[PDB]
């Protein structure tokens, strides 16, 4: 038995478990690296993309370590490590600004009532930027070269979409008109964002597999699992 | 300086000379449109620029200026860049129409407003929409405007400048850029935090911007 | 056919209406070579050919033609890519000679063997010869691989790696591709291609299994 | 004490040890990993280009895992996980043929006396190609894409320098000639090869080039 493939596919992954978010912290931005549960989760999706056959031509990460460590992993097990790879700051998670790092108490002590159920709930509430003294990540030399006026301090989820959507549209979508089968590792906020966008309208180790034809109609969306 | 970047706008199309409202209509140059780019082109020779590479829109009339540039200044060699993002507002509704009928089709109100922030209608049925072109057969179809205000304009153009031309600017290159001039004035705008004229802006390797300089053959 | 590859040579140019060995000396076309470059893109766009890029030389006759080609094809906003690679060979002291001078510089067996064979290589430029490669256009490259007089041969040793890093793996894509070239250079493309010892057209399969070759004219 | 810059720089790493190299057999294109050694030399050799204060625009690697590998270690050092990397054949080490996977004992037998001291002492020798039954390392999927008459099947290093050479010239030179430092995480050969042609012509140690904006070579300096 055998299927039809699709003119071209895009598998997104999340990546896995990261430090702060065994610490129960905000990262966003602040650039926190692997756990070794991350790096099994990383092997374990590897496995899955593996078994399911997946040959990319391409895969895209964020600026982030998390993503990228992932990605590198990932592309390991697939024996895909020589493939073309692409970061970009465009596909970073949410710019928390100055809830960066902070905790639940911190977060419930910093939002009233009212703003911490729409920060949970909805996808407009946008944080306060990074305060005077406080470490914030996009000081890092890997932003050296961006436009100063373009580099988020405090991003809602919207904000965020608005600035990775024409990434999207620039990078991930000619390719995919080309007919080449594209791997994204991303963050999850990032992840529902593309989703949405793409139908018009997941366990923590699913994939997401889009399939499309010539003229870019969706033709498939698959959620893979273990 | 550390970089330098050269914003040209296009000469007469036969729509501009006809006197009507193209937008993504894909007009060409006059024969004085043609002689507008040669003249673009002696001017920029006689200022000495030699460009590491060249951008233009998708539409013919930036696209055949920009080539006429590039061979007076003996540069048709250079890597050059089009691309849909750079594309004049397009006009929806009011595509292809003169000013009477822009007058006809807006109120009092709208046509006063018509500022950067008003949207035309969409082109109606049965018209000609300049986007159903094969050239645009490859773009995600949700991200073709139809019915453009120049803020929405801008909105599509920025992340191009800023992913394109900044990282270009940012590594020490000379930029040419063929325009169109709502575009040309939103990137003046922007960087600034506001017919044969260039702009010239020049840049450290901060992207701090020294100096702009208006040139013209007077 | 999974991919196509379509090369054409480029149009008349001055050196040729007077005669003399051009090689990378700039020539431009003449106005038949103009003429030229309009009816071979009239024949492309009477066999409804569509392309995703093109490809060029760096010397202005094979721009100039690539650029009037696609101007008559209605595809002025693909992708060009133009490339020293891709010249003519480099003919060093014979640079700009008549056949009259290059029988008079040559012995008997060498103005044979450059007429019947593809492995004489011209001397270098003279002492106080204006060489073409000294042209800002070449100022990027390592001055060490830039060639003073080459055989056919070794112009296609410095072609090959081009057409196999560049071409073929768009044409493994599934993509239409244009080379506007110079008539040695078609020849080599064309003999590495079919294994032997205006315009041409390659049809591939998905494993870049040679098809069929066709050639078209008016 | 600052002292100036140049225009551009390149660096030249070798990949540490393979297992095909611990266990004393040649490996040329057969895609042999690192072991927990070669693992070790590349944190090393990032420490290394740290301590000297490199921050690099671009790195290139081979299709090789034992190259491409010790890029991703030497990167995670120094801090440099999301800069532009960039992978390809032409990079390769030398295919070996026939001398795929063999070691010092079968390679003595193979070659006459004539021929192992102009293998060792020259660069022009080529190996036959890979015998019918031996598993030949191009027939890998990574390599589905090429040209199939351009792939090697047994290499001297001049034949390999001569498919590298382009790649240099067409991929690395220009990004020297825009001002930028780039990173090769590279096999000895290729190394050497490449230090030859710049200059017309130790265990862990980089090579450090610098041009000005004419490609001119101003200085090649060896760390460790």
């Amino acid at each position: 038995r055998k299927k039809i493939e699709p003119f071209s596919t895009l598998v997104i992954l999340r990546h896995g478990e990261s430090l702060s978010n065994l610490n129960r912290t905000y990262s966003g931005w602040y650039d926190t690296d692997l756990t070794e549960k991350g790096i099994e989760d990383a092997y374990a999706a590897g496995r899955l993309l593996k078994s399911h056959g997946f040959h990319f031509d391409v895969c895209f990460s964020s600026y982030l370590k998390r993503s990228i460590r992932t990605m590198w992993i990932v592309l390991d097990v697939l024996d895909q490590m020589h493939i073309q790879t692409i970061s970009n700051w465009r596909l970073n998670e949410c710019h928390f600004g100055l809830l960066t790092g902070m905790n639940k108490e911190q977060i419930c002590t910093t939002l009233t009532e009212e703003e911490l159920n729409i920060w949970k709930k909805d996808t407009c509430l946008q944080p306060p930027p990074c305060a005077p003294g406080q470490e914030n990540p996009s000081d890092d030399p890997k932003y050296k070269d961006l436009d100063p006026r373009v580099i988020p301090n405090g991003e809602s989820i919207d904000m965020m979409w608005e600035r990775a959507k024409p990434y999207f549209i620039d990078q991930i979508v000619p390719r995919l008109m080309e007919g080449k089968k594209v791997l994204i590792v991303a963050h999850g906020n990032v992840m529902r964002a593309m989703k949405k966008y793409l139908q018009k309208m997941l366990s923590n180790g699913s994939a997401l597999v889009f399939k499309f034809d010539n003229k870019f109609n969706l033709l498939e969306t698959e959620i893979i699992s273990e």
